[PDB]
Parts: structure tokens; C-alpha cells; sequence
């Protein structure tokens, strides 16, 4: 279609910012303009109307939030080869869930109170 010469690039959130438990904090993150050569350019050399945001809302975690999330597991799925029993692994599906209303939340949320079980572990596939 058309070339490329700039593009957005973005550094990585930082901590959730707020001065009450719950929504309405606020995460901020680096936002810059590079050229495809690969240098930081002029910010006003992307295009504006593709410019990610800097900032995005997100939940407060307190300690009293503890009993209200969790993670669901997912069963272990497919024991997929990696190209006796010949060596492959299977994945899984791992959510944070707002356990009263039983819906999706933000995976950080889980995180502050336990760290996040893996989605992959190793399985053999019957010769």
C-alpha cells in the first residue's frame, strides 16, 4: 500500500495513581515518535490520529479488595508437539475475575495478592 517512515512507539505503564481504593486511577506511560531508521524524531512527524495515549484508567488495589478477586484456572488443553512418549506442552486459559458480579477484571488486580500461575506446562503424547 504505502510506505512507512514514522511510527509511535510506547515505554511501559507505570503504577496505578489514585487517591481513593477501586476506579478511577490513573496510569501513565512513555509516548514517543521514532523514524523507521530508528531515532527518537519530532513528535509531530507520526500521524496524531494514531498517537496511543500516555494515560489509560485503572483500579486502586487495597488490601481489603483481597476477598473480591480471583484467579480462574482453566483446564490444560491439547498436549501440542514441539516439532516412549514424544515431548510437548500443553496451555491454559488464566483470568482475574470481580468474584460477586463473576466478570472479567484487569489481571494486575489479581496479581497484587497472588503472582499469576503459569499457562504452559510440559505433557508427553502417547507413541
Amino acid at each position: 500500500e504505502a510506505p512507512t517512515l514514522y511510527l509511535w512507539k510506547t515505554g511501559p505503564w507505570g503504577r496505578c495513581m489514585g487517591d481513593e481504593c477501586g476506579p478511577g486511577g490513573i496510569q501513565t506511560r512513555a509516548v514517543w515518535c521514532a523514524h523507521v531508521e530508528g531515532w527518537t524524531t519530532l513528535h509531530t512527524n507520526c500521524k496524531q490520529a494514531e498517537r496511543p495515549n500516555n494515560q489509560q484508567n485503572c483500579f486502586k488495589v487495597c488490601d481489603w479488595h483481597k476477598e473480591l478477586y480471583d484467579w480462574r484456572l482453566g483446564p490444560w488443553n491439547q498436549c501440542q508437539p514441539v516439532i516412549k512418549g514424544e515431548e510437548g506442552i500443553q496451555v491454559r486459559e488464566i483470568a482475574c475475575i470481580q468474584k460477586d458480579k463473576d466478570i472479567p477484571a484487569e489481571d494486575i488486580i489479581c496479581e497484587y495478592f497472588e503472582p499469576k500461575p503459569l499457562l504452559e506446562q510440559a505433557c508427553l503424547i502417547p507413541c
